[PDB]
């Protein structure tokens, strides 16, 4: 995996808000790779020349083991402290795979959260990810 960057040196990333249905009431979070007791929004680095929507879908397959119907771009979110900029899309989950790349390789977990609970668990370590749900 080759990391890529915007012209200002921020790492380029993409992520999806993986909703259980079109109602957008429950979202799938995954565990942090290094701190299994924490939750994050699945996402990761864009590859060279990779469209952000393609990266987002690829990352959620790898990290969360789901596929679905890609929806709208929510926004582009900067983490000033960590110097990265993430394109965040809606994805409506239609397939949940039982063994997926990060489960097998690093024991990553996934869990469904009501939106307000997702915001709560993201706030302390991932306040920018909590802000994905603001609108
Ligand atoms: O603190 P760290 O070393 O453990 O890793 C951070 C983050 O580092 P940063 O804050 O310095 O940017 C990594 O980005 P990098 O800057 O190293 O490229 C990031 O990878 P990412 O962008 O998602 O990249 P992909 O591998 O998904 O493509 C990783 O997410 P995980 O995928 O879940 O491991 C994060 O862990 P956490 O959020 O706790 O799970
Ligand atoms: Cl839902
Ligand atoms: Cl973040
Ligand atoms: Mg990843
Ligand atoms: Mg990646
Ligand atoms: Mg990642």
């Amino acid at each position: 995996q080759t990391r890529t960057y915007d012209g200002d040196g921020y790492k380029k990333r993409a992520a999806c808000l993986c909703f259980r249905s079109e109602s957008e009431e429950e979202v799938l979070l995954v565990s942090s790779s290094r701190h299994p007791d924490r939750w994050i929004v699945p996402g990761g680095g864009m590859e060279p020349e990779e469209e952000p929507s393609v990266a987002a879908v690829r990352e959620v397959c790898e990290e969360a083991g789901v596929k679905g119907t890609l929806g709208r771009l929510v926004g582009i979110f900067e983490n000033q402290e960590r110097k990265h900029r993430t394109y965040v899309y809606v994805l409506i989950v239609t397939e949940v795979l039982e063994d997926w790349e990060d489960s097998v390789n690093i024991g990553r977990k996934r869990e469904w959260f009501k939106i307000e609970d997702a915001i709560k668990v993201l706030q302390y370590h991932k306040p920018v990810q909590a802000s994905y749900f603001e609108t």
